[PDB]
This record gives C-alpha cells, structure tokens and sequence, in this order.
C-alpha cells in the first residue's frame, strides 16, 4: 500500500523535526533508533517528501556553518491540528469496540 | 484539509462495519452516537465511500428481508495491516518525545 506508508512516513519526518531541526543523515538515524532499527528511511525518500513539504510552506531549510530542515508557523499548527482531530477518530473508534 | 477528513471518515466507516453489517442510516446514528454527537455524517458522503470500498473490494453490499454493507475477507486483512502499521508508528513517534 504505497501511499499509506508514504503518509506514516510523512508524520514520522514530521514529528522527528518537531523535536528539533536536523539534517537528513540525523533524521534517519533517529527514525532507525526510535524503531528498533524495523524502519530504515533512504536519503532519495527524504529529498522527495522534503521538496513536497517546502513547496507547501510545512518545512524551510538552511545552511549549517550541510543542510538543516525546520517546521515553519504553518507546519506547527497543521500538526496540532492533525493530532487533535485523529486523537478524536481514536476516541470514536475506542466508542465503536465498546 | 479535505483528503485527511475523507482518510478520517474512511477509517471510522470500515470501523462501523467490522463491528458488524450495517446499512447507511444506521451507520451514521453509530457514528453520531460514539462521537458524543461531534460528528453527523451525511447520507450522500456515505454513498461517494461505499462506492469506491466496493470497486476495490474492500466491502459489498446486499439486500434485507434497504441496502447492507459488509468487510470483505481482503477489508478485514488489509484493516489488520494497517492497524499493525499505524501502531508501530504510534511508538516510533513515542520514543522520539522521549
Ligand atoms: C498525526 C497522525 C496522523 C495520522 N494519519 C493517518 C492517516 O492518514 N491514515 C490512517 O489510516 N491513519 C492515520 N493515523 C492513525 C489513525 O489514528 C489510526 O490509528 C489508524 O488509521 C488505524 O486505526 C494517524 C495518526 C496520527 C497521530
């Protein structure tokens, strides 16, 4: 299932820049750490759902003094938003079991 | 941001019916009802759903003694490997807040 691994891949990236900006190289080692090692991000990944994301004004980069990634205005509050309305579809599913 | 309310309501549908067949009217007072009443969903969106769950096999439909729905076999498997896979991103993102 293609774009669904493309979106778990997309909130992971994002959630990883919500800890802090980092470069491409960081984000993956902490996405392989952070999964017991069951999930290993490609570089060319990384580039593809970055360059969609900047496009979109969720992310900017910058230089280091290598380049660093950032979650922009836009990107924080479209993240809280995210969470907050899928933390209801959890709760209305957990209504639905019992 | 319309394409993650349709993910939403996708996933709280197909949860409807693993619950049990279910027919449209039904569906939405269950919805309503386990959603403490934040979420009516309309019968025609219901409809644009079931028609594209059908086409790809995910769910069918038949006739009482109105219309019922049904997880297919594949709805119920593919149900299980994104539960699976969600879950495991849920801890990936648990273990990059600390
Ligand atoms: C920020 C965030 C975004 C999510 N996005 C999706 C999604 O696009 N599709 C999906 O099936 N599940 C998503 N989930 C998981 C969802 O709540 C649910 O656990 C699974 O969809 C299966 O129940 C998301 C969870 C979080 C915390």
């Amino acid at each position: 299932p293609k774009e669904m691994l493309r979106a778990q891949t997309n909130v992971i990236l994002l959630n990883v820049l919500k800890q802090g900006d980092n470069y491409v190289y960081g984000i993956i080692k902490q996405v392989k750490e952070a999964s017991n090692g069951e999930m290993e991000l490609n570089e060319a990944t990384l580039y593809t759902i970055f360059k969609r994301l900047e496009k979109d004004g969720i992310i900017s980069s910058y230089w280091g003094d290598r380049k660093y990634y950032r979650l922009t205005e836009i990107g924080h509050e479209n993240m809280r938003l995210a969470f907050e309305s899928w933390s209801r579809v959890d709760k209305i599913i957990e209504n639905l079991e019992a």
